[PDB]
Formats: structure tokens, C-alpha cells, sequence
């Protein structure tokens, strides 16, 4: 029955004995290891284990076995716990005292009574030494500290403050101090007044901020008369056109009271400096306004949100210069969540507009213009934002970049890479021009970005991003700038080249069929082969279009160069290699070649490898018409493979040896009549 229980407790004890046993062994082994000094015995180790969590204990274990470097490493840890636990004990005794004072009505307290409580609470906080042992028994103490601090500010600082603040703004209404009806000559009042603002100001400062700024009740009261008047007069909801009326009453109110206050309540000896009052008074007089706006805001449209924010910004810079107030403008009225809604609604606005200027093929020809115009419009709008200095909303400044300018920009590169404004039916040439047009479009928007990146606003936002995450970007536009660069440098540039090559090939159909090459005898004003005339016209035409496009110089040149190589390959393989030539025809060739390739209009005396090699090749072929050197035409020399006599003789610097041999061979085998 109960013996079953007893049978079990026996088994328990037999186990618990073993646990405590081996746990005590593993421990002794730990005190050994953590003892680099090697001064521990068995008896001492045991004594440590008997009285080794108490500071008083460890101390006596020093009165005995001297100053062991392991006892220290324990006592430090010991004292650090005995206090932290002493802290929690004090806090708890305080929570209680508060809980009971939460009953005592706010009138029965004195500035002192509060002062005492504040000293006593900071005194407790000072007991506990700040240690950085990740989540020690610390986390517990910390939660408690925070909790009692909370109660202290609520039940003591706030209750008392609201109360005295009310009693104090009653005297401020009666004394109607912010009007000419004020008995400034009384002098007895003036003292009672500032003595009250001070008494309240100092109580305000007894607020203890929570670990991981304070409300100035004396100022809440001073701005109350303005507040009563302001709320009554502006009864109806806050309108867009109304915000201006607010600041008007504000200016007038301040321009007539700002200094009355500065003089009536300044009590320097107690911290109430004139700059302070000048500063704070405006801060608190702005509150009743911040609330009207704040109120009307969220209880209003999204379309209005965008309007009401710019206006807030606008109106705020206006105050910055008016009374040169450095404090919080109305800027702070805009909640962190209200901002997030803005950027969203601002982004959707950008994308809406982007579409409107790119939704149809009719829009394509002026898209670059219109896109930069859109990018401008958006930045002008964001100018007031950006202008603001308090870094809190710096997170939204970076968003503004990425989700608007950056998206829109690459969103444009995408528009350009996937569009077609041409009719269902079209000509190869119309397509080439569209490509060239796209290159011009892309390069225009590319410049604008590059320009935009030299805007102080972004040079700094970048520095921020760069220090913030230890990276070294050249700009926040750097990626989209690479996107564009590549698009222009490969995608389009090659497209231009391939398309032109396609067009060119078509026009050479008849020039490829010429047979004359072996029978003509250039009888002297020469003219290019008749069948090459159309090719020259088209190419002249195509390149004129290219030179009229605002394309970067490096690309205009790569295209022209690539084309030159292509043209050279054509004449070398499709004409030279598949036909028999004779003195006269061999020059008609070079004339035709030059007549066509000189249209690319590359820089003069600028070397093109392939092009040079072609000339050198046509020269070595004329060796059949050169008596002074018709030595190099002996089968034995060709097969030899060493051409250093020829190279030097004909100044051949480009034609590779392999091609030089085939050249000769082409002569010897009679391909050159």
C-alpha cells in the first residue's frame, strides 16, 4: 500500500545518491581544470564546495589557504551575484512601496517627496554593477528593473504631473498672460507663475527613461492657453487649405507672445534658459496643431495623404526660417506607419505614370524625353523630403531610391529591350533604324542617371549605405548603370552590326556574280564596279543615320570597326578567293573595296588589322607583275615556309605567314592571270 511508495522512495534515494555523487566528482574535476595555478588540494576543493557560493565564505577560505587565484575567479563571480540578487530584493521592496503610494492622492505629494523616491530608485540601480554576461540571471533582474521603472513613471511622475499641470494651466487661464490683459506690473504674479513652471519643469525631469526626450509638463501648461484658443477656433476638420491658416495664427501668436514667455518664465539658475523657453515653447505650442493635422490625416484619402505630407514639409521648412526653431517641426506628427503608406502610394504613382508614357507604340519616339521628364517631376516632388535632416526617416530615403528611381530606370531599360513600334508589316531597314533609335534612347536615359548620381543627396545616401554595411559602392546607381552599359555595349551594338551586315549582304547579290575579274583591261578616271553602286548607297544611307544618333563615341566606333572587318572578310573570301584576277581587275578590286569601306568613315590613318592585311595580301598577289622580285615565285621558296625576304621587301607587317604562302600558291597555280 504505502509500502509501495516506500519501496519507490528507497529506489529514488539510491539514484539521487549516485547523481549527487558523480555530479560532485565532475565538479571537483572542473575546479581542477579551471585552476591553472595548481594550488588546490582535496580538502580545500571540498571546502570550496561546502561554502563557496557566498562571498563571506570565500573570504574565510582565504583567511585560511591564502590568496588563491581560483578563489578570486569565484569571489568576483560571487560578489556579482550577491548584489544582483540584492538588487532584485530592493526593487521588489520598491514595487511594493509604489503600489501603496498609488493610493495616496496626488495632492499629498511634494516636489521633495518625489525627489526622494527618485533618489532612492536611482540608488538601487547603482547597487547592481553593469556586467555583460550574455543573459545571466541578469535578464531576470533587467525585466524587473524595467517593470518598476514603468510603475514609477506612471503612478508617480505622470499622475502627479497631469494633476499639477491642470492646476497650473487654470492659473494661466485666469492670469490670461498671453494677452494684453496681463497684469505684468503685479510682479507678485510673475514670480508665482515661473515658480510654478519651474516646480513642474523639475518634476518633469524626475522621469527615469527605460533602458534599451521626457515630457515637459511645465511647457504643456504654457501652450495650453494657445491650445484652448486653437481648438475652439479651428473646430471643423483640418483642411489642406487650412494648414496654412494654422501657422498664420501661430506666427501671429508667437510674434506677439514668444518673448513675453521667454521673459516671464526664464529661471536660469534652475535650468530654464531663455534659448530653452524660446525653443521648447514653440515645440509645445506646435502640439495642438500636430494633433489637428495628425487627426485629419488618417481619417482622409490616400490622394490627400500625398498632398498633406508635402504641405507639412513645405510648411515646416517655413517655420525653420521664420523663428529659427531647431526643435521638432510638425514633421514628427507623421507616424512611422503613415510614412510607409506614403512610399507605397508614391511607388504606385511612379509605376502608374511610367505606363502612361510607354503604353503604346506611338509613345516610343519621345519616351526618353518623357521618361527623364517623369524622373524629374518625381524628384522635384521629393525635394522637400530629402531636405529633412533627422536620420530617423533615412530608411525611407533609401527606399525612395530603390523602389522608385532604380526600379523606374531599369523598368525603362526593360521597356526598350522588349518593344516594337513598327507596323505589323515592316522593312529590314525600318527595323535597323528602330534599333539605332533604341540605342539613342538608352544612352540618353543613361546620361540622366549618371547626372542624377552627382546630386549631393545621393552622394551622401551612398556614403551612408557604404559605412552602414562596410561596403564601397561608387553610387546607389552603380548596378542599373552597369545594366545600361552592357545593354549598349553588347546587346544593341551587336544587333546594329548584325542587322547592317544582313542588309549589306542582300545588296551584294550581283556584285558577287561579276565575272569580269579575269578579262577586263582598265584602259584615267576610274569608277567603282557598277554592281557595287547600290551597296554604296545603302551603306552610305545607314551610316548617315548612325552618325545622326546621339550614341556614345566608343560604340559608334566599335560598330563601324566591326563592320569594316566584316566588309573585309567579304571581299577576301567571297570575291578574291573564288575568282581569277588580272592586273587591271586586281586594282578594280581595291578600288571597289576602298570605295565601299570608306563610307564607314572611320578616323583617317587609324589602323584596322584586317583591313591592312587585305592590302598586303593584294600586294603579294601582284608579285606576278613585278620583274625585280619575280624570284619569290619559285616552288622551292614557297614550300620552304620562310618568308623574311618578301616581308622586308614588301613591308608586310600583318599578313600571317600561313596566308602569305597560299597567296603565292594562288599565283603559281595560275589563279592570277
Amino acid at each position: 500500500d504505502d509500502l509501495l511508495n516506500i519501496n519507490d522512495r528507497i529506489k529514488q534515494v539510491q539514484n539521487e545518491r549516485n547523481e549527487l555523487a558523480s555530479k560532485l566528482q565532475n565538479l571537483k574535476q572542473s575546479l581542477a581544470s579551471n585552476d591553472t595555478e595548481v594550488a588546490l588540494s582535496e580538502v580545500i576543493a571540498q571546502d570550496i564546495i561546502e561554502v563557496g557560493a557566498s562571498v563571506e565564505g570565500l573570504e574565510q577560505l582565504r583567511a585560511k589557504y591564502g590568496d588563491l587565484q581560483i578563489l578570486n575567479k569565484l569571489e568576483k563571480v560571487a560578489v556579482q551575484q550577491t548584489q544582483m540578487q540584492a538588487g532584485v530584493d530592493k526593487l521588489d521592496s520598491f514595487e511594493r512601496q509604489l503600489d501603496e503610494l498609488a493610493e495616496q492622492p496626488p495632492d499629498q505629494f511634494t516636489l521633495d517627496d518625489v525627489k526622494a523616491l527618485h533618489s532612492k530608485l536611482t540608488s538601487v540601480f547603482a547597487t547592481v554593477p553593469q556586467i555583460n554576461n550574455i543573459d545571466s540571471q541578469y535578464a531576470a533582474y533587467n525585466k524587473l528593473k524595467s517593470k518598476v521603472t514603468g510603475k514609477y513613471n506612471d503612478v508617480i511622475i505622470q499622475r502627479l504631473a497631469t494633476n499639477w499641470s491642470n492646476t497650473f494651466d487654470q492659473k494661466l487661464l485666469e492670469a490670461q498672460w498671453d494677452t494684453q490683459k496681463f497684469a505684468s506690473t503685479s510682479v507678485g504674479l510673475v514670480k508665482c507663475l515661473r515658480e510654478n513652471s519651474t516646480k513642474l519643469y523639475q518634476l518633469s525631469l524626475l522621469y527615469l527613461p527605460l533602458e534599451e526626450e521626457p515630457v515637459l509638463w511645465n511647457f504643456k501648461s504654457l501652450a495650453n492657453n494657445f491650445n484652448v484658443r486653437f481648438t475652439y477656433h479651428f473646430h471643423a476638420t483640418s483642411s489642406s487649405s487650412k494648414i496654412e491658416t494654422y501657422f498664420q495664427f501661430l506666427n501671429d501668436y508667437l510674434a506677439e507672445n514668444l518673448y513675453k514667455c521667454i521673459n516671464i518664465f526664464h529661471d536660469d539658475c534652475n535650468g530654464l534658459t531663455k534659448p530653452v523657453i524660446h525653443e521648447q515653447f514653440i515645440n509645445y505650442v506646435l502640439q495642438p496643431i500636430r494633433d489637428k493635422v495628425r487627426s485629419t490625416l488618417f481619417q482622409n484619402d490616400l490622394k490627400t495623404l500625398i498632398v498633406l505630407i508635402s504641405q507639412i514639409l513645405a510648411t515646416d521648412k517655413n517655420l525653420l526660417n521664420s523663428f529659427h526653431y531647431h526643435g521638432l517641426g510638425l514633421v514628427s506628427l507623421i507616424s512611422d506607419e503613415v510614412w510607409e503608406k506614403w512610399i507605397n502610394y508614391e511607388v504606385e504613382m511612379a509605376n502608374r505614370q511610367f505606363i502612361n508614357i510607354t503604353k503604346n507604340p506611338e509613345d516610343f519616339p519621345k519616351s526618353s524625353q518623357n521618361f527623364v521628364k517623369l524622373i524629374n517631376k518625381i524628384y522635384d516632388y521629393l525635394e522637400p523630403f530629402y531636405d529633412l535632416d533627422f536620420d530617423l526617416l533615412v530608411r525611407y530615403k533609401l527606399m525612395t531610391c530603390s523602389l522608385i528611381f532604380m526600379n523606374l530606370t531599369s523598368s525603362y531599360l526593360d521597356y526598350i529591350l522588349t518593344v516594337d513600334s513598327l507596323n505589323e508589316t515592316r522593312t529590314k531597314e525600318q527595323e535597323l533604324y528602330q534599333t539605332m533609335a533604341k540605342l539613342q534612347h538608352v544612352n540618353f536615359v543613361y546620361r540622366k542617371i549618371k547626372s542624377l548620381s552627382s546630386n549631393f543627396i545621393f552622394i551622401q545616401l551612398t556614403d551612408i549605405v557604404n559605412s552602414t554595411e562596410s561596403k564601397k559602392y561608387n553610387s546607389l546607381f552603380q548596378n542599373v548603370e552597369n545594366d545600361y552599359e552592357k545593354a549598349m555595349s553588347t546587346d544593341m551594338q551587336n544587333s546594329i552590326v548584325h542587322r547592317i551586315q544582313k542588309l549589306l549582304k542582300e545588296t551584294l547579290r550581283n556584285y558577287f556574280k561579276i565575272s569580269t575579274w579575269s578579262t577586263l583591261e582598265m584602259s584615267p578616271s576610274s569608277v567603282p564596279s557598277a554592281e557595287l553602286v547600290n551597296s554604296i548607297n545603302v551603306l552610305r544611307r545607314l551610316i548617315n543615320k548612325l552618325d545622326s544618333m546621339d550614341i556614345p563615341l566608343a560604340i559608334s566606333l566599335k560598330v563601324k570597326n566591326e563592320l569594316l572587318n566584316v566588309i573585309v572578310n567579304y571581299f577576301t573570301e567571297s570575291i578574291l578567293k573564288l575568282n581569277k584576277f588580272n592586273q587591271n581587275g586586281l586594282n578594280q578590286f581595291l578600288h571597289d573595296f576602298k570605295s565601299l569601306s570608306s563610307i564607314l568613315s572611320l578616323p583617317s590613318h587609324a589602323t584596322n588589322y584586317k583591313c591592312m592585311s587585305l592590302h598586303e595580301l593584294v600586294k603579294i598577289l601582284k608579285l606576278k607583275y613585278d620583274p625585280n622580285n619575280q624570284q619569290f615565285l619559285n616552288p622551292e621558296y614557297i614550300k620552304t615556309g620562310n618568308f623574311t625576304s618578301l616581308k622586308e621587301a614588301y613591308s608586310i607587317k600583318y599578313l600571317k605567314d600561313t596566308k602569305i604562302q597560299d597567296a603565292l600558291y594562288r599565283i603559281i597555280y595560275g589563279n592570277i592571270l
